[PDB]
């Protein structure tokens, strides 16, 4: 089977690390960042890695049964997890955490829904705003449990519950750090089964990211909470479907404008599932709204890209 | 010609095209008094999107735009002046029922509005505003470019770029959730336009097969499920869009196969307009093996008699 990319414009792509559209392509040097996100990880021949699964609707979502955590002034309840599919989760599963688990340090914000309540109970009484913080000693998804900090109304214990992600938050002592992995089993345990860290090795090259702005419900005034993924969800899903054998270490890809039939820039798509471009410095790319990446040809790691 | 194909995905690898949550089960039932005319998850087998259908799950029942104050109103205290959910500017003269992804059911949609970021010291989730978007409000006019926001938790700022992220539905004392009743997209101002057509299983012994999810319900339906049923999962819509394989007949025969046994569990008709029928009578939730999936078999005569779906 020949390798292909889906034909999708920038506005037709979903971030693989949070359920929101891709807004731009962005390149920057790694500097002191370890680029080792666990969602949106997939090889060109269709092998999913890290905590990656197929559904955008499962990314940073959680499902399970609540249990009371009385006396704890942050996490008043815990969530006993399953997979987002509803299937049973066990810590012995060869994954860093249940598939779709957040892969950034900090506070994830969203809404927990539980047992339905009568109409007369009031407006959105089965909707509880919650913070899921990785700096909490209760953030241990690998061992099947996470802490829920309710903002207003009490979360009920012993109810089948779904967490729907909305954005991130930054409070006075919990910075949002997109390139720092959570301790999936808590601070006393090492992470397991990780998709590897990625970096450019060819001189003059940098990683290219698919960038989104994630809503931020507390903090980052006059700033944007960026979440940067290595592959859009659509690319992950396409490689998984196709499972086309990789013919070389690198797929040469070009961003084309079908309205003009011209190539705007080119990039190297590595077999392990990330992109490099020829550029030095932090830079937001100008892409035409109707443009798209296309597979050009198989090359090796030594291919010298036209400066972008 | 280019062969028609389905993506190879199990029941737990499918997304509802009418609400951004996974498909939970396959479900068949007679239409009865329901008019099946949903506007999200509508696509022909040869890849023509219809109604309010677009490609992103993150856009389904999502809204974007700018808030305006709506004074003197205890229900909609603010309005949202809409763009497309992509952020592209919206023109009411666009040949759409409403901006792509607009809710396609009557009742209350609940979610969170997020706006300009606030300082850390402002407090917890202060830039997260719980809102009801009701279709029975006279302010529900997405075709015209504006919808009403009913605040429940936290104050909505007027005059700010805003995103609405859907969480679930709600039913209050006088607003039932009716998944098969289309909203008035232009409220009281104009008749609905540009609609994807209604669907009915006219064939003897056949019923629609739905991709079913339970939508979270934040008010009402105690001891009941808020179901949202779609005609195609989002991944099928997107596949047909990508492939654009020419339809060779009115009906494609499809089979639900277990790869582990090789056996066909049941067969179904996948109609060129983008919906499925099965040979069964009565409301029935299907039990499929976790590893099973639909596959395209062949183009068949329009009068092809399906092997009974069975239980």
């Amino acid at each position: 089977k020949p390798f292909t990319l889906p034909i999708l414009t920038i506005s037709e792509l979903t971030n693989s690390r949070f359920p929101i559209p891709i807004e731009q392509l962005y390149t920057a040097p790694n500097e002191n960042n370890v680029v080792q996100c666990q969602n949106g990880r997939c090889t060109l021949d269709g092998e999913l890695q890290g905590t990656t699964q197929l559904l955008s609707s499962a990314v940073c979502s959680y499902r399970g049964r609540t249990v009371a955590n009385s006396g704890d002034n942050w996490d008043q309840n815990l969530l006993q997890l399953t997979y987002p599919s509803g299937a049973s989760y066990d810590p012995t599963d060869e994954v860093p955490a249940p598939l779709g688990t957040q892969d950034f340090r900090g506070i994830l914000y969203g809404v927990l829904t539980q047992d339905n309540v009568s109409e007369g109970t009031g407006e959105a009484k089965n909707a509880k705003g919650v913070y899921i913080s990785t700096t909490s000693g209760k953030f241990t998804p690998k061992i099947g449990s996470i802490g829920l900090h309710s903002i207003t109304e009490n979360v009920h214990p012993n109810q089948q519950s779904r967490f729907t992600p909305v954005g991130v938050a930054q409070n006075e002592n919990t910075p949002f750090q997109q390139w720092v992995l959570p301790h999936y089993a808590g601070a006393l345990a090492l992470n397991t089964n990780l998709a590897p860290a990625v970096a450019p090795t060819f001189p003059g090259e940098q990683l290219l990211f698919f960038r989104s702005r994630v809503p931020c419900v507390q903090g980052l005034r006059g700033q944007d909470a960026f979440i940067d993924c290595l592959l859009p969800q659509e690319w992950v899903n396409h490689f998984y479907q196709e499972a086309a054998p990789s013919q070389a270490d690198v797929a040469l890809i070009r961003y084309v404008n079908p309205d003009t039939g011209r190539t705007l820039f080119e990039a190297k798509l590595h077999r392990s599932g990330f992109i490099t471009v020829s550029h030095t410095g932090a830079y937001p790319l100008v892409v035409p709204p109707n443009g798209h990446f296309r597979f050009d040809s198989w090359v090796n790691q030594f291919y010298s890209l036209a400066p972008m």
